[PDB]
């Protein structure tokens, strides 16, 4: 078994960005991206399907994580899809592992064309899946064709492949009536960006005190990672630390961003 390094590093907590709310930098890492990302779950929880029993439709499901939270605390049925192999078992398992293996189901499909019902689910997610989705027109078709009439449909995803202006028609031009778009930008980071900021800061903060233990406390923040989450990630953390040591990057950080879309289908 090889995993990508970023599934690696994120060692089965979940895919997606950290939600910090009211500003990241602002928050100054007082709350870490681990618990930031199951705040961006939350945040779909809240917005899409509120009310328990009701199904839940997971586009990207990933490591799964995200829904089985959504499953205890809402008390919903979930059915997610993946076609990344490895994603789906680590989904599966982890229902088992929960006693959940019963409500919420992992069916490794193309979202393009779905199986399911016309009208059968309560709600949708798409949680960062849509942007590495290739056909995201047919996708989200399919998706609208999915849900009851009435019931919300919550993604969010990078932008600037797509913008806010283009997702909003990608979604309206399925037929969705859109209620609610937001920039996140400020309030969220990559799993990534986050242990490169932390390293960082600590470097830093350390800086100003003694500049020759710099390299010294660097190795050492490197080896705690490598210890928890596995080498591969520890000598991926370095290398972008590495890259963020030279400015000719400076201005690349924010010209990625995060949006979240709330639509709903009409009744
Ligand atoms: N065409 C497609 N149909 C269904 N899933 C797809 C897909 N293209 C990519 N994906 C899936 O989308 C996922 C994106 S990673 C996002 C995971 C999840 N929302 C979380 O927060 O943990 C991956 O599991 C990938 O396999």
């Amino acid at each position: 078994m090889v995993e990508s390094i970023f599934d690696a590093l994120a060692h089965g907590r979940p895919l997606h960005h950290g939600y910090w709310a009211g500003g990241y930098r602002e928050d100054a890492g007082a709350t870490p991206w681990s618990d930031a990302a199951d705040q961006l779950t939350d945040l779909f929880i809240d917005k899409a399907a509120l009310r328990p029993g009701a199904h839940l439709f997971d586009l990207g499901c990933g490591n799964g994580q995200p829904v089985v939270r959504a499953a205890c605390a809402s008390g919903v049925r979930v059915t997610g899809i993946t076609v990344n192999a490895q994603h789906l078992a680590a989904a599966t398992r982890l229902a088992n592992e929960t006693g959940l293996a019963g409500s919420l189901e992992f069916d490794l499909v193309d979202g393009a064309q779905l199986p399911y019902p016309d009208g059968f689910f309560q709600a949708a997610w798409a949680m960062q899946s849509v942007v590495q989705i290739v056909d995201q027109a047919a996708a989200i078709r399919e998706v609208h064709r999915i849900l009851e009439p009435g019931g919300r449909f919550v993604l969010g995803d990078i932008i600037t492949a797509h913008t806010l202006n283009s997702f909003t028609a990608l979604v309206s031009e399925a037929g969705f009536e859109i209620l609610e778009v937001t920039d996140l930008t400020a309030q969220t980071r990559c799993m990534v960006s986050w242990y490169v900021d932390e390293l960082l800061r600590k470097l830093d903060e350390l800086a100003g005190v003694e500049p020759a233990a710099v390299g010294t406390y660097q190795q050492r923040y490197l080896g705690d990672i490598a210890a928890k989450h596995g080498p591969g990630p520890a000598q991926l953390i370095a290398a972008v630390a590495e890259y963020r040591k030279h400015p000719d990057y400076a201005r690349n950080e924010e010209s990625m961003g995060f949006m979240l879309l709330q639509a709903r289908k009409k009744q």
